[PDB]
């Protein structure tokens, strides 16, 4: 390619310049706060050969406020530092990343204090500086989506950890429930890339995973998408989320696609060495 | 988007910037010199609402020297001004633009002469400075395919229609019949975009139209697509055509593809609103 993204490397963790796409299994709220759930999401995930799989760390107090129905709704979804370091030993003996999205500066502390590696911020908080502040002083790598954003709120965001020199990975993003075909606006990706240096990647809130594949095949370097071990469970999410056997083929896919997309130099393929021949010997003329 | 490439016009038809894609099919030698075949595949391809159908314009002794099987191959698919002018008229009868390859500099004057807007190069003729030179020098829109090439031969090329300011048009592709879809190299598309203002595309030379999909998603914003109204017959090129339902599909998933793409602005979606209410009410802390 001409453009590459700066790679981020932490040990076996490298995500832009030329390596595969890194795919995050969103594990998010569907588990319902029920740990064996959340144990089996994370074996099929492996499974899936998902790169990551990520959990959500919040109060639903602090989250959503007065919407008393929101409240309730994911009350029971919660997880604390017993429970992530129960996941995080399972991710580990599964060989799959472990990480979660903190919603505010004491689940984060958490968060790092357990040892994760990369930090999640969601859409809903590319505007909440204190947390972004926190992120960028707390020197893990940081994804932030940017669903919800305009230009000038994505560069205050980026600028926070661009100030801290965090390892640094923004996702395409829409937030849509659920996103249809036509908010997609997967350009997108390849403006975030001509306008910055590090990887860019998507965050996907569709019903399948059609659009997550367009995606890297318009440029993105991380793939999202929300995950479940089943939606006849009716979990948080279920609608927006891959089975497994959905997610193993998004990973598959993905590996093709990349194939297809190739190295992006300007050189002839040896596949085409027949017509060089041809064209040197009667069309240099 | 960011980057928008130079938009070139002709009558109602604009090619490049925020355009539709220009789908071209590409006849080729497929109707094996048969006129009332090619007549049918003007006829299907407009019914399939191709935007372009193309023919070759060529001589077979100067186009394959010694290769006399090859000579024998072609010749009976040569086509001469008489019959382009029938095939002309019946393209413009039936509202789809007609253009053709000229292989040398009789047959590009002959274009011009009947009436012919736009010229096809191969790119086995990228490298054919007098071709390319009086393609430049006609003031026609020029359509060249990088196949076979270089970086520094691109450039050559590029050169010679930057100095006449030639209404110009660059296709990557791969000169492998069939190709394989790992060597397409998508990702050269972007690759080109970066580096040149006009508009860039994909001529395709694949068995399906997966991959000149996944160029549309990758950036292309001209396909070309070899044709035929039946492989059956196993005329030239047979392989690598599209049958007119599936020229068809690839006309109407391609307009799809392009919605998915979008204006590649850093703008929230309208169907984010209710998000960005939640941001703008909780999350600004
Ligand atoms: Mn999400
Ligand atoms: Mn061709």
């Amino acid at each position: 390619h001409h453009h590459m993204s700066q790679e981020i490397t932490l040990g076996n963790i490298k995500i832009g310049g030329n390596n595969p796409v890194f795919i995050i299994a969103e594990a998010g709220l569907n588990h319902g706060g029920d740990l064996n759930l959340a144990l089996r999401m994370i074996d099929e995930a492996a499974d899936a050969k998902a790169n990551a799989i990520k959990f959500q760390a919040y109060n639903s107090e602090e989250r959503f406020g007065e919407n008393k129905e929101a409240v309730n709704l994911v009350k029971p979804a919660e997880f604390g530092k017993k429970e992530f370091l129960l996941l995080k030993e399972r991710s580990q003996k599964k060989n799959i990343l472990f990480f979660a999205t903190p919603f505010d500066v004491p689940n984060l502390n958490m968060l790092k204090e357990i040892g994760v590696e990369i930090l999640k911020i969601a859409s809903c908080d590319i505007c909440n500086i204190t947390l972004l502040e926190a992120a960028a002083d707390s020197g893990l790598i940081v994804i932030l989506s940017r669903g919800t954003a305009s230009a000038s709120e994505i560069e205050t965001a980026v600028s926070i950890f661009k100030k801290k020199k965090s390892p640094f990975i923004l996702l395409h993003c829409v937030s849509s429930y659920p996103m249809n075909e036509i908010d997609a606006n997967l350009s997108a990706i390849q403006t975030l890339k001509s306008k910055y240096e590090f990887p860019i990647g998507y965050s996907d809130h569709s019903k399948g995973i059609e659009i997550p594949l367009l995606a890297v095949a318009s440029g993105a370097e991380i793939i999202e998408k929300h995950y479940t071990v089943d939606r006849t469970l009716q979990g948080i999410d279920w609608e927006i989320s891959a089975e497994p056997k959905e997610l193993a083929k998004l990973v598959t896919e993905t590996e093709r696609i990349r194939k297809i997309l190739g190295h992006g130099k300007l050189e002839p393929q040896a596949s085409e060495q027949e017509e060089i021949e041809y064209r040197n010997s009667l069309r240099r003329k």
